[PDB]
């Protein structure tokens, strides 16, 4: 490559790298939070689909 | 209504159906005997009243 090309990429680097990047979070708590409140619907559910089959 | 209150519902009219009911009967071979024995006790009676006016 020549000195030129090199400075360009030299110069290009710079730019590309300073950008913003997002972090990775551990957001398991409020997906876990989410299951939790689901399966809880669906167990009330569950449960009043039973009462019929059980009658009683 | 919700799925509950339709499972009360089922198990309830299972349990106030299921209840003893009287029959009809026709009874009126019973009361046109005694309407027959009472107009006969009052044929009697008027029978009675009459050999008085009748005198005879």
């Amino acid at each position: 490559f020549t000195l030129i090309e090199l400075a360009i990429v030299i110069v290009i680097i710079g730019i590309l790298v300073a950008i913003a990047v997002p972090r990775f979070v551990d957001l398991t708590d409020q997906a876990n939070q989410a299951n939790v409140d689901a399966t809880a619907a669906a167990v009330r559910s569950a449960y009043a689909i039973a009462t019929v089959q059980a009658k009683g």
